[PDB]
């Protein structure tokens, strides 16, 4: 009963949870989402923006992609986010990560049917 997509959702798209977040969230939200199981994520990029929008990205604009194709997609404009990356040398187990409050575009890569996010690669800082 469980998806790929799905999994993406509660792993970068975090838009559940409002913005104004500076506090330990990505610290331990990121370990909380199942992310620094067995090992401690170097970095990562949260989202307070909903499906539906980053969606239609894939729908509104397209981007080259690791192999180079055009599996990847950038947002038509930017959107809320919550940077996380690591911090004070932290290591697993421990895992100590800097919230950073912004907004801005972001880059992902949809798959399947329908098409939708189903994988993360890093946000935009101008278009």
């Amino acid at each position: 009963k469980e998806s790929r997509a799905k999994k993406f959702q509660r792993q970068h798209m975090d838009s559940d949870s409002s913005p104004s977040s500076s506090s330990t969230y990505c610290n331990q939200m990121m370990r909380r989402r199942n992310m620094t199981q067995g090992r401690c994520k170097p970095v990562n990029t949260f989202v307070h923006e909903p499906l539906v929008d980053v969606q239609n990205v894939c729908f509104q604009e397209k981007v080259t992609c690791k192999n180079g194709q055009g599996n990847c997609y950038k947002s038509n404009s930017s959107m809320h986010i919550t940077d996380c990356r690591l911090t004070n040398g932290s290591r697993y187990p421990n895992c100590a990560y800097r919230t950073s409050p912004k907004e801005r575009h972001i880059i992902v890569a949809c798959e399947g049917s329908p098409y939708v996010p189903v994988h993360f690669d890093a946000s935009v800082e101008d278009s």
